[PDB]
């Protein structure tokens, strides 16, 4: 929908963002990704400091975009990318707290599914519980890539919380259910992708137990998904 | 584990059920699968007519077991299989109604995730919404096997309903969300397997259309062949 | 209303329209259903073997009735009961089953008449009910069942039962039901009651206590199961019309 | 527990209230009941105008008491009566709106079950849906009494609403489910009676259709009075 | 809407109720307020014993009306008043238990917001959580009057419970959230006022402490110590 | 708690943030606020580009900080500020869409309460419905400032949504309940402040009318027509 670009949150015109977007929470990290991996970089967004860049990675056009923190924030960005900019694929990368005791610091978690605190699923009027899943194909390509590069990974359920600071201790039930790791965004992305018939995947590096070399390895898995 | 066998629902003693169980709702279908694909068949269960057989498929030990209809029913059998009988993987095959308009009668759906009506999940005291997912490895192998056999398949989200007959029309929101198909069991299986740290996957054949003409079937062997290729 | 010949046979029932009588007794276990038909019915015809959910139609003291397996859990009984009331013209369904005792005055073999059924989620959402729906039995069946147990001199209680969606619980979610005076736990009644209410038809669940959910947790042997469900079946059979 | 009587809502000392209580929402109707049917009447409560009287009906000691409107109101009174005053049976009588289209003004509805909006349940920590039911024996006796007098009645499900005025129209699903009539109190009474192991029943006269007034209420009162032991 | 008066719960004809209504739960207390503070008193209601009177307070027509106990009861009366009788302003007065440990017996609590157990928000078809609030202007005038007269008060969140008798102990989480006091009515009044675009406020005198040793007002203090709250409420008469 | 600063979201050490913090979603707006109104400005945070500055307004030390978009984002910042940095009051300022049809572009809305979609009430284990309210004293001060300066304002309920794009139309019931305006942050701030026993207020400038013909502020108006709100907000610094 070219008529809806630029948006209140994104200064890009239609066509300035690639069909594959890598997203991360921190704009400083998004900039480091652009500087490290992309050639011919142009910035298409600086609205609200949520920097977005478009460049080339091994000859294919690729965009990297900041999404801020929490499901409502990434929801706004992903909705616009999928529905207004013609984006096909969003891969979110970031750090996470491990719930699963067998995960080591720097292990890659591939988020096949995302559990969640209520966000904006109510706005879809779903008469039961909706299970947020990644796109099977991105998930399969991310696993094949980790296996090809011989990196340590686990694929399974993550948890997209609305809180960073817990007023209680609410982690026990998720741990008992086999959830691998906690972050704050994936479930919103998966829902929006599913509604749009587009592909999303969240990949995470474990950084806390509930770095540059480890994180770089997560990047090589993610970047291998660029199309 | 062994001390809990036999159970109120399963006459098998510990060890009489293989590490891989293939499950279907209908005991007549389970019997067929046993008669068609397994050799040296022993029936380990007849409790409540929920038949269970152990035999060899291509010389590899395998069990096949009826689970009845609905999440509470499959919950009982899968909880017992995973927690008392030492079962490592359950592959469920079944029929489903299509929500996605590109699915035709006889297409196969691989349930990567399962949406659900509230069942027994309250028992887990979960402070949010739990997303039910299949075992990824099973998922991938099922896709590869379907591809190699040349079957029409889709992999994605399915919906485990508590009803076969809808008092209204509640399929709309699920359809908007991209959910592929409706059955009555998968979410319970997936939850129980995740808690047990075991593997589960649900595969389905579209037997009725929940859109358009609503055409229904009066042709399940292709799905059995994908399922059988997962046995270990 | 209640009769739709063109929807018979269904995906779950091989019966043609008219092969099922106006009163159906239902139990979870197809072996109990067969036993009941073998013990009590004459002129018996099997009208269903679909999914092993055996169903028979026969006569008891000159009255035609059907007996049918319904499998385990609310979604399962919900399928069969919906079809029976909406497609097969059934007027009355009496569920007979086994149950775990919550009320400590109940002994093994005691009969519980489910005037009401508490429940974990079943069909309520699909009916779009904007509050809490209380699942109750048909008063007339309830009253007949109590009168029969009373005339036959059986130990019974009439009150609330609980239709659970689980058999296993890693913890203990039973305390609050006991406090509320719930008598017994099973897994089906509430869905039956809701489906019958929707259809304006009659339903009742009766139970025999086969396990105690208190104390040392005594349970019936297989022999006691075979022989101590007689009293309930007989009460149930006298409700057929 | 005599130690808890009188209460903040009830001036009665332990023993001033009989083992059977008839309850209605309206204190004026409660006074009329005592004046009409009871002999040797003593008023045991006037706190908040929620009048309570004790007297004899055909030689049997009986109490009648106002409960006001809504589940939180009846819950306070019923809780005190069952847990503090040694009350064994409460029969509530009142008016209701019809949901079932075959009900005429003045029909009697016997509430075997009561559907509800939230009132009391959450405070009991119940991990599922609690079905609120009447005492079977009382329900049976009411049905026999109505049948014997040959009154038009139905016995089945009622709905205890938290509202008299509906902002939209939320009656449709209740009607589809066969719920007979709407009032505002029964389910709380039923829940509190079940928790206490005591007996309760709600009976109603249809006064409005949600789809001679005094004389209509009298038939119900006569059925109610039949149940007093 | 004159055509809806009298109602099943209120014998008044349209115009017999003033634009400002003071409400309390207890009819005995409503009668006392009328006799004490109003001149030219006419009783407009005695239906269900929920007495209502109209008179003058310092030259301004004012009505006082009983509302019974609980959100459904006050909901009926408030709905009628705002939607049929042309009422602009309802101030509820009453007693409450303290959750906040710095409140003493006799302190005034002004309910800027009301937490609640579900009573009848479902009937409004709200697709999230609705926060029940008082009218700011009334709230501001109550706080000013309390300060000007030097009364001990706190202004903040109250809790409208569905129960007087707790089967368990559910007070902990409210206390953690800073909720000041528990009563049984305010949230429904506030929701109905907001829907009608009218003004409502609940003020409370602490009559029991729901913390520590559970101190209660004596029967004598209950009879006596609601006068301060009255002068605050009466400041709001318009 | 000096030991918990800096945090993973904030590079400030304890004491680098004043006891009053004005927060807005957009770091470019926060920067503009610091440059236009504050003297002796020091930047204490650039973590995640969520800039924060501390400086002086009319002799009074204050901070201004970006909070990003949505309740979980503001929840992170506000939790840290109240619990680690010793902050006493946080005033959120922002733009909002009007639900109330008497509101014009540029009207100021003071959020006495905030309705909400789920944020982290679940995390507080509350056994009913919690009404999110502002601090009464900030609320009174804001209204007083707006009156003395003569600005057009309304005080009442706002709605903190979890969505900006509505997959349908869920606005009807909020409008019906008399909610004034929609934004995405206030309820979480209010809840956290209540738990912490600290003060919070959200004030909004109407930038879009979610009714009628749908008038929206010009890009020039969005850039420049927020000064009236900012002046009210600044007068709350102590
Ligand atoms: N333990 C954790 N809990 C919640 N979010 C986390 C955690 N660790 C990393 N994150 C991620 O970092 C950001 C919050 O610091 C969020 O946007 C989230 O994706
Ligand atoms: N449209 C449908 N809705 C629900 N379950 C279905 C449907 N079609 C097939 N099934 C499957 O068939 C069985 C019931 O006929 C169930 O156990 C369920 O798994
Ligand atoms: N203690 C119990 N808990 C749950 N279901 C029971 C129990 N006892 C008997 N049942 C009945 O038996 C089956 C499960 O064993 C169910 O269909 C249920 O109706
Ligand atoms: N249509 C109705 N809706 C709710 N309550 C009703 C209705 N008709 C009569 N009542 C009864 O009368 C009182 C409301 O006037 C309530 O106490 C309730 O028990
Ligand atoms: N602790 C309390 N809990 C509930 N209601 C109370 C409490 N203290 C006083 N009240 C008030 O007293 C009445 C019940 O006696 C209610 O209408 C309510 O407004
Ligand atoms: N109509 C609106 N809906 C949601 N958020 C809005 C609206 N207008 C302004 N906002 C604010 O602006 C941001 C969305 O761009 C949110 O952070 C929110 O606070």
């Amino acid at each position: 929908m070219a008529e809806h670009c630029p948006t209140p949150h994104n200064g890009a015109k239609y066509g300035e963002i690639a069909e594959t977007v890598l997203m991360a929470g921190d704009p400083l990290r998004v900039k480091l990704l652009a500087d490290t991996y992309l050639t011919d970089v142009v910035q298409y967004n600086s609205v609200r400091g949520a920097v977005g860049y478009t460049g080339y990675y091994k000859g294919v056009k690729l965009s990297v975009q900041a999404h801020g923190m929490g499901m409502p924030s990434i929801g706004i960005y992903a909705y616009e990318l999928f529905n207004f900019y013609g984006v096909k694929r969003i891969i979110r990368i970031g750090s996470a707290g491990a719930f699963d005791e067998s995960l080591k610091l720097g292990d890659i978690v591939i988020g096949m599914g995302a559990c969640y605190d209520s966000n904006f699923e109510r706005q879809y009027d779903i008469p039961g519980k909706y299970s947020c899943i990644a796109d099977f194909q991105l998930c399969r390509e991310a696993v094949d890539a980790a296996e090809k590069l011989g990196y340590r990974y686990k694929v399974g359920n993550i948890y997209s919380a609305n809180y960073f600071y817990d007023d209680g201790d609410h982690s026990g039930a998720w741990k008992k259910m086999g959830v691998l790791a906690v972050e704050m965004e994936a479930a919103a992305l998966y829902m929006i992708a599913a509604r749009a018939r587009k592909q999303a995947l969240c990949m995470l590096t474990i950084s806390d137990l509930c770095r540059r070399t480890k994180f770089t390895q997560m990047m090589e898995v993610a970047l291998s998904l660029a199309k």
